[PDB]
């Protein structure tokens, strides 16, 4: 019954920015888990809340390379 969301970044330093994002996100006092799309520029992040609120994780990705990171919530819609 955990939460989950997906985020994609334009402007990241590729496969090393990718792993800063694993570390920066998997430290959050509300997150349960995470996997980053190693090939690509995105992350699938697993948190916990009934009030589905993906904006906090988007902000945590932006906070790994702020001013550079174009973080976008790529959900199925």
């Amino acid at each position: 019954n955990d939460s989950t969301a997906t985020f994609i970044i334009d402007g990241m330093h590729c496969k090393s920015c990718v792993s800063n994002i694993e570390s920066t996100l998997s430290a959050l006092q509300y997150v349960s888990s995470i996997v980053v799309s190693l090939e690509n520029r995105s992350a699938i992040v697993v948190y916990n809340a009934s009030s589905v609120t993906p904006e906090s994780l988007r902000k945590a990705i932006e906070a790994v390379s702020p001013g550079l990171y174009r973080v976008s919530i790529t959900s199925e819609v």
